[PDB]
């Protein structure tokens, strides 16, 4: 009797285990599969899908022991898809050197240390009791335990199929239940009736893939999905149009930016990364293709990040002439650049891109796009430029200018930045640092050393924008992904 949901999406993660999925297509699945010791109440006190308050999920009640510990008080008689009981075990298994952020964990779960602060193995006190701690001071455990990295898994399944294979046949506590996936096509869940918290109100979820925003519209607009996903503020007057049919956005705690292959000769140096970057005229873009609602950061800085948070940082100027003059000095030879995107899986990638590439023709640059198709994985060698996203998971500056960009992890690992030694050490100390002046100073100087070297061009916070049937009761949150716990209802 309950509805079947129809969602159409850009595109399905690579994995449904929860960190590997960790990208803008995974958790709007991840989280419906699995709960958290904590969950974000978005819409406490009324707000509009952006509260970050914290509330009790699997842990019934919580208690922070120390400056780096947090007691565990597990909720009782949760049971997983597969009908087994969730203990003490499992959420310290989740948070296990073994599983997440070991020597040995990171070559199945490649970003579980370099996400991850200084955990020390879990202590399970009893049955229902666990205590998680980092090694060195941090008052940032709670939100660690309450963001992506926080879905609980099963021990005894998981490890009997390994991180990956996990992925593919995913079993958590959550509302809905993996029933099948057809790679690069859909994923399907189901109802699970055994749930603990908000009966679920969908009897079927299917993450459907249609690549293309303008089939995505049309499949919207013909009644073959609920919701799509991954729409511009430019799509209102297709979509609104329509008295059955409305645009629901918000602005998300995820930044669009472009980045650059540095083992590639012309970017091993900064002066044509900063040359690319300073030629962009931001505001035009914003104003041209997101009615104004998208966000520029002024630096690798956002409000989100509360206390590390720098109102009064400048941000990064648009200067077409000292790009020019930069894009002379670099020994760029007119050869033409390229710049990878997989059509619009970022929302406004490619219009985007079209404006950037006339602002890099006034600077003296030639770059010409890329376009490629899902399911077709270009070889790292043959990137200079290309698009990317980052979630900025929590409410602290440490997400992901350490997460991302910080020494061990993938742009410096996999991209080849060579980040100056100085920044490296000041990765290290906002880790470890409590609160207060010296990690808001170290901060600063990791923003301005990431300005003048330019491994990645911060464009804007999206204004996401999804689409739906007016009788779908549903809002959209503040980050990328999809909740539907006290916010899924028919008619
Ligand atoms: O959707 P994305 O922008 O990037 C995804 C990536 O996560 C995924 O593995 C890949 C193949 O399926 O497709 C995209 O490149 O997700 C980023 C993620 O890469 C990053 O780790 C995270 C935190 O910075 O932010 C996401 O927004
Ligand atoms: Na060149
Ligand atoms: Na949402």
């Amino acid at each position: 009797d309950r509805r079947a949901l129809r969602i159409g999406v850009n595109g399905l993660p690579p994995s449904l285990e929860p960190i590997n999925g960790i990208s803008n297509t995974g958790p709007r699945i991840i989280n419906q599969i699995f709960d958290a010791l904590i969950r974000r109440d978005y819409f406490a006190d009324g707000a509009k899908g952006n509260n970050i308050k914290l509330v009790p999920a699997l842990a019934e009640s919580f208690e922070r022991i120390d400056d780096k510990s947090i007691r565990f008080k597990l909720r009782q008689g949760v049971k997983f898809h597969n009908g087994a009981e969730m203990t003490a075990e499992d959420v310290a298994f989740t948070f296990s050197s073994e599983r997440l952020w070991g020597d040995e964990a990171i070559k199945t779960v490649p970003n579980g240390r370099n996400f991850s602060p200084n955990w020390d193995e879990p202590v399970v006190e009893d049955k229902y009791t666990v205590v998680l701690r980092t090694k060195t001071p941090s008052y940032l455990i709670e939100k660690y335990l309450g963001s992506w990295l926080g879905p609980i898994v099963p021990k005894e399944y998981y490890k009997s199929l390994g991180a990956v294979a996990f992925g593919n046949k995913p079993i958590g506590t959550g509302p809905y239940k993996f029933r099948e996936l057809v790679a690069n096509d859909h994923v399907t869940l189901e109802a699970n009736d055994g749930y603990w918290g908000d009966k679920p109100t969908a009897s079927t979820i299917t993450y459907q893939v249609v690549a293309e925003p303008a089939t995505r519209v049309a499949g919207l607009i013909s009644g073959e999905y609920d919701i799509i996903t991954t729409l511009t503020p430019d799509d209102m007057a297709l979509v609104d149009g329509y008295s059955d049919l409305e645009t629901r956005g918000t602005l998300i705690e995820n930044l669009h930016m472009f980045t650059f292959n540095m083992n590639q000769p012309i970017f091993q140096n900064k002066t044509l990364r900063r040359a690319l970057a300073l030629a962009v005229n931001r505001p035009l873009i914003v104003e041209a293709l997101w009615k104004n609602k998208a966000s520029i950061p002024n630096g690798f800085n956002f409000p989100h990040y509360g206390a590390t948070y720098d109102p009064k940082r400048k941000p990064m100027e648009f200067n077409l002439k000292e790009a020019k003059r930069l894009v002379k000095e670099s020994g760029y030879d007119g050869t033409p650049i390229t710049y990878h995107t997989m059509g619009n899986y970022y929302a406004n990638a490619v219009p985007a891109l079209m404006m950037m590439i006339e602002m890099w023709k006034a600077a003296g640059i030639t770059v010409v796009p890329k376009i490629f198709a899902p399911g077709t994985t270009p070889k790292d060698s043959d990137i200079l430029i290309r698009n990317w996203s980052n979630g900025q998971w929590l409410t602290d500056g440490l997400t992901t200018m350490v997460s991302e960009f910080g020494p061990g992890r993938g742009v410096q690992k996999r991209w080849g930045w060579k980040a100056p030694a100085e920044f490296n050490n000041l990765c290290d100390q906002v880790a470890q640092l409590k609160d207060g002046e010296e990690r808001s100073a170290a901060f600063n100087r990791l923003r301005d050393i990431f300005e003048d070297e330019a491994p990645a061009v911060l464009m804007y916070q999206p204004y996401d924008v999804y689409a739906a049937r007016k009788d779908v009761q549903w809002s959209p949150v503040s980050f990328e992904t999809m909740e539907f716990r006290g916010n899924l209802n028919f008619k």
